[PDB]
């Protein structure tokens, strides 16, 4: 089997992407944030504290003929941005882009933090990291990908995120029409539960490529590119008037600037992030200070190849016995 679903930016900045997901019988369609940096499929629900719901579509298990309580199971998750959610668990039928899994753990939120409530466009998360990170207790649950894997034509999924435009998540096949050139595959460590890999270096604009190992994670649920402070300083040094602002919480730059590209290495191959992808717009409405899309990972404890980086590539998440990542230009 295969599946193919369109993913759509939630706003004009590409802050996140939402993908429609069918849950239950008859189908309830919720727009979920597919997150290769976490491993829980959780939704706003009929159980979510009413004051914490503001415009989201909810899953109502009592209206699904295939829902069953996973008795005694609870979940609770905290993300890198400080957000959190928790609740109980149902199993139900879940379909993505025509690919169906029966018996998927659907984590129903009883509580969500303010950042979730405030984002009316995201109805929950669908985790695509390794199932070792799933938070369900006392019986850890599998991701949608892990439950689908054995049925798929190939044990893979791909992320093809758009810049200010829709893109695609495919399951079970490579769309050879969706990228240019060849796919370069690179090793993955699953030791922290992430799609963790080592980039071979970077370049800023038309500058020379610096060969250096940068360990980090491929994380579709993170907006920005978080890299070591040395790398990030070298990038922003090429933008007149850019500075790190402790008050704003990262590098800012004059909205009048034209940003340089940023290249990262994948083995001997190179992915180029256009400068425009690194502009996250005014820090507050009407400001002439703009927020940068490349930020320091110092204090986060891991480098993160978030959407800024991934949307410059066609990315293969290869879930074979030995997982690997692939990157192609597009
Ligand atoms: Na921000």
């Amino acid at each position: 089997s295969t599946g193919s679903a369109t993913t759509t930016p939630i706003d004009s900045l590409d802050d996140a992407y939402i993908t429609p997901v069918q849950i239950g019988t008859p189908a309830q369609t919720l727009n979920l944030d597919f997150d290769t940096g976490s491993s829980d499929l959780w939704v706003f629900s009929s159980e979510t504290t009413a004051s914490e719901v503001d415009g989201q579509t909810i899953y109502t298990p009592s209206k699904s003929t295939t829902a069953k309580l996973l008795s005694g199971a609870t979940w609770s998750i905290s993300y890198g941005d400080g957000s959190s959610s928790s609740g109980d668990v149902y199993t139900d039928t879940v379909s993505v882009g025509g690919l169906t899994v029966t018996g998927q753990a659907v984590e129903s939120a009883k509580k969500v933090s303010s950042s979730f409530t405030e984002d009316s466009t995201i109805d929950g998360l669908l985790g695509l990291a390794f199932s070792t990170l799933n938070t369900v207790s006392p019986t850890q649950q599998k991701t949608f990908f892990d439950n689908a894997k054995a049925s798929l034509d190939s044990p893979v999924f791909t992320a093809d995120l758009g810049y200010h435009a829709p893109g695609t998540y495919n399951f079970g096949f490579i769309d050879t029409t969706a990228y240019t050139g060849s796919i370069t595959y690179t090793a993955v460590s699953t030791k922290q539960g992430f799609w963790e890999w080592t980039s071979t270096g970077y370049a800023v604009g038309s500058g020379t490529f610096k060969s250096t190992s940068i360990d980090g994670i491929a994380d579709t649920g993170t907006t920005l590119l978080y890299l070591p402070a040395t790398v990030v300083s070298a990038y922003w040094a090429q933008v007149s008037g850019a500075k790190s602002s402790s008050s704003v919480g990262g590098y800012v730059f004059p909205c009048s600037a034209t940003l340089p590209s940023f290249t990262f290495g994948v083995g001997s191959a190179r992915i180029v992030i256009p400068g425009d992808y690194i502009d996250f717009g005014p820090i507050s409405t009407g400001s002439s200070s703009c927020f940068g899309g490349i930020q320091s990972s110092a204090g986060i404890g891991i480098n993160i190849f978030g959407d800024v980086a991934l949307k410059a590539a066609f990315v293969v998440f290869n879930g074979a016995t030995t997982p690997t990542l692939g990157f192609a230009s597009k």
